[PDB]
Order: C-alpha cells, then sequence, then structure tokens
C-alpha cells in the first residue's frame, strides 16, 4: 500500500532484504529508519545489548510486550535454539499484521507466537491459553506507563520464577522512572543498567535488566 510508515518499512524490506535471512531484514529496517523515517524499533545499537542478554541467559520461553513491525521479534527469534518459543503481544491489529509478514519473510515463523490484544488482558491468559508455566525472559517495550503495572501483573499471575529475566527498553527516553524505582527498590529483583542511546539518535537512553529472585 505505502499508506502508513509501518507499511513503508515493510515494503522496503520486501524490496531489499533476502527472504529467510533475519540479519538482512534487520539491516534493511535499520537503514530505512536511519535514512528516511525514524521509527521506534529497538534498533541495532540497543539490539546488541538485547543480543548479549539473550546469549547469556539462553531463554526457551520468551515473552515480548509490544511487537510493532516485528523488528525485535526477528532480532530475538534468530538467536533462539530449536524448540524455543517467543510469544509477542501487540495491541494494534495493523502492527500485528505487519509483524506476522515480517517474521514469515525473515524465516523465523516457527519460533514466534503473535497474539493480538492488550498485554494486561493477554498476560493473565498465558497459563490458560498459551501453554505457559513460568517465563524464562520478558522483553518490555510497549507504552512505558505499562511497565510497572505489567511487571506487578506478571508476578501476581505466577509467571515469574527465581531466575526469570526482565529486560526493559527506553527506561531513560521516553523513560519509565516508576518501573525503575520498583525493580531497583525491591529485594525480589537484581538489576543492571545498560546506558546507550535512543534508536537512530544521539539522545541518551538505556535498558534495565531485572532478574527475579523469587517471592
Ligand atoms: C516500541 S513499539 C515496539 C517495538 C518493538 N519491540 C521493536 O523493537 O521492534 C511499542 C508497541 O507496543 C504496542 N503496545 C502499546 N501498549 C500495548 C499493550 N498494552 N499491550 C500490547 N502492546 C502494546 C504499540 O502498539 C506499539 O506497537
Ligand atoms: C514505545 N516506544 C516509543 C514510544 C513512542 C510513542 C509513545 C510512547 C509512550 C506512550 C505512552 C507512555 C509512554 C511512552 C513511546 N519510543 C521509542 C521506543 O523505543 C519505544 O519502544
Ligand atoms: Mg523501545
Amino acid at each position: 500500500a505505502g499508506d502508513t510508515k509501518e507499511q513503508r518499512i515493510l515494503n522496503h524490506v520486501l524490496q531489499h532484504a533476502e527472504p529467510g535471512n533475519a540479519q538482512s531484514v534487520l539491516e534493511a529496517i535499520d537503514t530505512y529508519c536511519e535514512q528516511k523515517e525514524w521509527a521506534m524499533n529497538v534498533g541495532d545499537k540497543k539490539g546488541k545489548i538485547v543480543d548479549a542478554v539473550i546469549q547469556e541467559h539462553q531463554p526457551s520461553v520468551l515473552l515480548e510486550l509490544g511487537a510493532y513491525c516485528g523488528y525485535s521479534a526477528v532480532r530475538m527469534a534468530r538467536l533462539l535454539s530449536p524448540g524455543a518459543r517467543l510469544i509477542t503481544i501487540e495491541i494494534n491489529p495493523d502492527c500485528a499484521a505487519i509483524t506476522q509478514r515480517m517474521v514469515d519473510f525473515a524465516g523465523v515463523k516457527d519460533k514466534v507466537t503473535l497474539v493480538v490484544g492488550a498485554s494486561q488482558d493477554i498476560i493473565p491468559q498465558l497459563k490458560k491459553k498459551y501453554d505457559v508455566d513460568t517465563l524464562d525472559m520478558v522483553f518490555l517495550d510497549h507504552w512505558k506507563d505499562r511497565y510497572l503495572p505489567d511487571t506487578l501483573l506478571l508476578e501476581e499471575c505466577g509467571l515469574l520464577r527465581k531466575g526469570t529475566v526482565l529486560l526493559a527498553d527506553n527506561v531513560i527516553c521516553p523513560g519509565a522512572p516508576d518501573f525503575l524505582a520498583h525493580v531497583r527498590g525491591s529485594s525480589c529483583f537484581e538489576c543492571t543498567h545498560y546506558q546507550s542511546f535512543l534508536e537512530y539518535r544521539e539522545v541518551v537512553d538505556g535498558l534495565e535488566k531485572a532478574i527475579y529472585k523469587g517471592p
């Protein structure tokens, strides 16, 4: 179509990336967003921090909040082992449609379960509908005012265990100070900050890793 920025990001990938080649898809999205239209993909610089977290902790059951065009889903899915699952939750059904196409194009279809709906509604269904016991890792990257209540909801729903890894993008810009005060101030988390930059910009941003210690 070319009507929305999201459709234009996808079109660019369709025109320039190699199918089945996750790295190719990510480079194409990053190039377009660096050069033509800024978009809220975690991007390549903060992407390397995301990579490093996945490579250290090696999650088999991963949850992502906020899928957008599929950039981070592809980024994380490409590093996952055979049999590993990425469940990604996306509120905007038009973003979701782009994400499925992006994931299919990149060759990581079988790693990904895309769910359309609000994280606050879908999180408490994970046990009942999606075969989840507890989560290995969660990537928080949706509207920043949802970080705190969704972390509280994840805990309450029984989805965190000793060693569950939370990784939150944008804890500086646009920021999530209430979420940070909670995880850093609670003895139930061990936290690490990764200072970086907002995607495609020179504005300072950061990620926070928070490891659940158990209740
Ligand atoms: C930063 S974008 C996601 C970017 C993506 N993680 C990446 O790096 O490629 C934020 C997304 O979260 C979605 N979102 C916002 N609130 C949500 C919620 N409560 N539940 C699920 N998705 C939500 C928005 O529609 C938007 O697509
Ligand atoms: C979501 N997001 C955004 C973004 C873009 C528009 C609005 C909001 C938002 C909405 C409500 C409360 C707080 C923030 C956030 N910018 C950069 C990212 O990397 C990202 O993941
Ligand atoms: Mg982000």
